[PDB]
């Protein structure tokens, strides 16, 4: 206890896990179902085993992944970024939060961020010595409006450094339109900010109009955090990709310990294979997984759940009715000890989604169903 | 649209790796011999290889904890404790990591603040650096020129008393990148018991452990202070895991658990075929290191014959695979320009003495890591290259 007092401060804003928390509650508990998962248990295609073997057996320096990855989001979203100078390569997705985070903030400065939220953002930002200030969206069922945006931006005055966009978002599965995205960036525009655009999710949109970044019309403001690990199997090299104009890559690229400059083909092949080959695999994944929303919709309507319209995979964001229930940790672990099924407590995505669970459809048509049943067990009890 | 003046401002301090500048400056000399690499040369054992195909093949997503599968912990526990003589609890002691320099960059960064200073000896391997300046704190370079880069307790001392409460931290690497040198039982004993009565982080570099040269095997600074040692290793110098990312973290369970609240945030769990593979290299691969020791040690003989043969004063090269000397030339005091001139000249690459901190001048730095017909090739193209001088 001499030199456990002499870590980085920062360490004493760090709190324990909600999530993790959570689970190891309900660990010694035989057989859960689980709905909780943030990346889907992909069954990989025989092609691409037999490929990663063959990258093992094997014993091009980013380029042929950087290329493939700029022809993606100029095909997918209309965007221009040079492979060259304007596109940083992460071993994981926490990596590129961690290298855009810690080269653009500051100890004074603020980050905000529309909540609930996913709870990854408010560590990373705290250890670097800075503050989340999250923008209550409850009134408008969690997207976040222009006005929302420019009254918490002017509430936090000269120590706003960057705002943190996460669409489609975790845990809502709120998207936005075109409009609405434009709409944002002409807030954005007037502020000498940072954007983080957290795009992971972009693949999995089922509007009809397809996902658009906010980087199409703040280009120079953007830092676009995206991957491809939630619609691609990647034998477990979940790839980070990070895009952004030169002038502020040249600055992003400085945070080297948070950054691949080198790879093997073992662990870049899946990311370049998804990038090309698979770059439609995220397709018939949308017709089934439309299907699995709806299912869970239609069934936990029934139970008066109140939904918030997901458009964006895989989360179902749903209003706890009973008082049970303004502890909605209490509420799942119940669900858990009595039906052995599992989701994740709203107030993990802070204070804003108390009374809420979130649903990951991100599971067979199977455990879906039994876990609608068993909720409807559950439910009579109420 | 102006935001070149609202980053970080540490990252003012940040400039490309030495390295990495003479890479580029000879990028245009074609069919060069590159004697500079700073792993293994080796392709990964087969037993390793194989168990990592079958994990490909299961293709259970299995998502392990912040600290990396229960049964890879208890294997580098084991490992540490036969090879090593550590004792560290695989359920609190030690962290799994994507990779060596990433423990050991996590680790610096949980435990600095801008204030502090990092202790590290000459010459520095110059990874280290950019890390400990994008927290705020500073690298300040011993300077061991005067016992041949061998640190001594009297410099340790002296740095350390010279640096104020600001002194955070001291990381030792041994065997020593770029230099090879090793420290006896003893020397290590001696280090510790300076380093024991100051209230600091003691961050030990081991990755090079089994690539051990000298008859008694390496001996760990965590042997005689385990209470102040942070451990990183990993298995890419002892298993030529290269490119798979297996790092370790070895520490006291206190510390570890402030190790682990910064590392949950920042970084990325290991993949878990790697870390079956790794299971592997541990419990059935313990002496794999072996016959790569006895390749490095034939090619490193050959190049201290050779060059030694042609005056160049060679630092003692106990540990692998590199081989730090001296030019015995006047153009010698530009190592950079003296390596430009012997690539354009030979098509032979080497680093230059200046990329390692800054008392490396005059120096080149050979990496034995390659074959035995490059290595040979090599040393005859610098033979005739040094015909040019008197």
């Amino acid at each position: 206890m001499d030199l456990s007092k002499r870590f980085n401060k920062n360490l004493n804003k760090i709190e324990v896990s909600m999530i993790r928390q959570f689970d190891q509650s309900i660990s010694d508990i035989p057989d859960v179902l689980k709905l909780t998962l943030g990346e889907p248990d992909f069954a990989t295609p025989k092609h691409i085993k037999e490929a990663a073997k063959r990258a093992i057996d094997a014993d091009a320096g980013l380029l042929a992944l950087r290329q493939a990855a700029s022809a993606f989001v100029k095909e997918k979203y209309h965007l221009t970024y040079n492979p060259d100078n304007e596109i940083l390569v992460t071993i994981g997705a926490t990596e590129a939060l961690s290298a855009s985070l810690t080269a653009i903030l500051e100890p004074g400065d603020k980050v905000l961020l529309p909540a609930p939220a996913y709870p990854g953002y408010e560590p990373v930002v705290n250890l670097v010595g800075a503050e989340v200030v999250e923008i209550d969206t409850r009134s408008n069922d969690f997207v976040l409006t222009p006005e929302m945006l420019e009254e918490a931006i002017l509430k936090e005055g000269e120590a706003l450094k960057a705002v943190i966009l996460n669409y489609p978002t975790n845990p809502t599965g709120v998207t936005y339109s075109r409009q609405q995205i434009k709409n944002l960036a002409e807030v954005l525009k007037k502020y000498p900010i940072f954007v983080i655009s957290d795009e992971v999710y972009a693949e999995l949109t089922y509007t009809g109009e397809s996902h658009v970044s906010i980087a199409e019309y703040l280009p120079d403001q953007t830092i676009l955090i995206s991957g491809l690990s939630k619609s691609h199997a990647m034998t477990g090299w979940r790839l980070g990709l990070i895009f952004a104009p030169a002038v502020l890559t040249a600055q992003l690229i400085k945070s080297h310990q948070y950054l691949v400059t080198a790879a093997t083909t073992s662990v870049q092949f899946a990311a370049i294979e998804a990038l090309t080959n698979g770059k439609d695999d995220a397709l018939p994944m949308k017709e089934e997984y439309i299907k699995r929303r709806d299912y869970i919709i239609e069934k936990m309507e029934a139970m008066k759940f109140k939904i918030i319209k997901p458009d964006g995979a895989f989360y179902i964001f749903a209003k706890i009715p009973v008082a049970q229930g303004q502890d909605s940790f209490k509420f799942l672990q119940d669900f858990a000890k009595e039906k052995a099924v599992a989701f994740i407590p709203g107030v993990a995505f802070g204070k804003y989604g108390e009374g809420y669970l979130r649903i990951s459809y991100a599971a067979s048509m199977e455990t879906i169903k039994e876990a609608m049943k068993r909720l409807k067990e559950f439910m009579e009890q109420y």
